[PDB]
């Protein structure tokens, strides 16, 4: 019963500063099960509705938060030579067996580091990689090399996260949407999606676009200005856009942002190649 | 002996779809003798023509293709409090002891990660980064921190893969020639080439330059338009290219594109620094 | 104990550093061992900020960490995956390290995080996955976020954020040149990269994509002073572009990167503004 969970996080989050390594009871267990459903993917930080807007759970973010509070920092083995690291965030693979991994039915390559409270859904791959908090890596989806799915992001079915890609973590403020890559979606090399911004379904992204809070996203042919959204089926690469001139009255320097070169539909998505799109 | 291999793996790779991991035999012994052959250098995905243009030896390409049905999904040892990983690639520095690594000479920096059948040549560097399956990384060649050199990528001698370079793989389909850094290439911190593209011998890379199939390469003082390919000794920056008006009657956005600012020589390259080179 | 002495040492070490190797211990080996104890406790730094706000290199404690190299054979270093090993100089800052030596350095260091031995790391600094080089200083406070890298030498500032992704580039040799410093309570954004001893002066915001080289034109557009190298104090920095020359056909030449300082503001706008805020 997810009712009675959410309401101890609530309150005791609104306690939250006499939360610490002693507390134990219905507190502790209260916050380590709510992580459990989180890293099984039985609850998520953010939901979709069916108008297709995304609404936050804040129960759950304030479960990881307070759990920072009641795990102490401890050596973590495993470095090199036998050295240690010191942190309060155990592994998803803690006490995982080979069951376990047949279980997951995910691939996680030598390199890759998750969280606890991170859902990793089947058939998933993991290249070396770090995925955070709260974070769901939906049905089929690629993290490739050097990738990071920041806290609480949520990463649809099918999507390419290509290599050096930053999906950014959000967990304050609480009512802000973390950053959310819906089904299908290709990112690009080095793309950087970060503040809770949102690229709809069937999106591609070439190598280099950088889509935060305050990024201007330009239709190329409509005109459009759009801020935290790229909208369903566009293709979209990194440009710019004439400033203001300068004080002596020579042409202003240009300033970055994301160009929607393309708006397609799911059946381009299905025939069309990735590079014909970008092309 | 390798023309009898080549055999071995093509009737096998057609044969692909009854081949899993119980599958041992000649067929088993012919994928793990390529590999190793990959892994020293022995042989390479590509050959390099007469003509200046590389091919691919597409049989090489299906002994790794086959050594994914033939290893069996394991646990993998060595992660953080005792944890595993699970995949079916093992490390390239499998039972590699002190004698094998003065053997193979080069420098392998915790955090450094390479499947086997890369072959790494000697006095190169590998920081912490990831070299994947069939990738060729010749003498003398920087592989700095968080850099990946992806599948099958050909990287040459003398060559500054810069923090966070991304060399991107190609393995299917088999025709197509994966990713290549020819000899004394240097690629700026955050650059990226993939999807086949060919930076040709000498050239040089700033930093956030991105190479890919579709990107407009253009010499600044030429006006040549190149695709897919960097031509010898160029210095490349980031830069834009002007777009379409919006039918609102504001101008369009410029788009990304790879600028050539300068086309040296031999001479030109051995004697400049790097950022004398970027400057202009 | 004595730094005068001790750097007498390791300047004539230096000088005769052909006769320094593997086989060499006594003085000279206990003195680099010393200095780079010294720097990894950040109790000596290679650089020092003057009265007057300029950086002044210690030389010789970037000599010494050339000596250990020297001192050092490449050795098994284990922790690999399977039990593989790497092969390395370098030892790792946490040789040795127990629950009492990271309760009393109180840094948090997340599996994933490497950092060298004489790279010094103050309390309240998160290490994520990332990699930390010799003679680094990251001081109070400092987020280092995942895949970043803060190269050799290269000096962190009080309350900095390095996002994802961010490259400081190290600075070891030339001797005289600084290395790359991030002063106190700068915001610098994911896949930024600031390279080759320029500096990011004191409570500076960096958005997004932003890379500073020795040779990247940084254009100020509310004054038009054109900087190379530096940013100034409370600067907000964006990635932009200046228009080319045309091309030889009569059509208008490429845009060329550069980066932006759109806003400068003071430490009270900073304290009182978002990071956020100040890019829009
Ligand atoms: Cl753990
Ligand atoms: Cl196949
Ligand atoms: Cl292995
Ligand atoms: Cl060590």
């Amino acid at each position: 019963d997810l009712t009675q969970l959410e309401m101890i996080i609530e309150k005791a989050f609104d306690d939250r500063n006499s939360i610490n390594t002693t507390t134990k009871g219905e507190i502790l267990e209260s916050v380590e099960h709510a992580l459990n459903l989180l890293d099984k993917g039985e609850v998520r930080v953010v939901k979709r509705q069916k108008n297709g807007k995304w609404h936050v759970h804040q129960w759950l973010k304030k479960a990881v938060l307070l759990s920072f509070r009641l795990n102490p920092m401890q050596i973590m083995t495993g470095g090199v030579n036998g050295t240690s690291w010191w942190d309060k965030v155990p592994s998803k693979f803690s006490h995982w067996q080979e069951a376990d991994f047949k279980k997951a039915d995910f691939r996680s390559v030598p390199g890759a580091i998750v969280r606890h409270s991170a859902y990793i859904a089947p058939n998933v791959i993991l290249m070396p990689s770090f995925v955070n908090l709260g974070a769901f890596v939906d049905e089929g989806t690629m993290v490739d090399t050097w990738a990071t799915v920041g806290s609480c992001a949520q990463i649809g079915k099918h999507v390419h996260l290509s290599g050096g890609v930053g999906i950014g973590g959000v967990l304050e403020p609480l009512q802000a949407n973390p950053t959310i890559i819906e089904d299908h979606c290709f990112i690009g090399a080095r793309s950087e999606v970060v503040e809770g911004c949102i690229i709809r379904e069937g999106s591609v992204l070439g190598m280099g676009v950088f889509i935060g809070k305050s990024t201007k996203i330009i239709d190329r042919t409509t005109g459009e200005i759009f801020i935290g959204e790229v909208p369903p089926y566009s293709v979209v690469v990194p440009g710019s856009l004439p400033g203001k001139p300068l004080p002596n009255g020579e042409i202003g320097p240009n300033l970055y942002c994301a160009v929607i070169v393309k708006r397609v539909d799911q059946k381009t998505r299905e025939k069309t190649s990735i590079n014909d799109l970008l092309r």
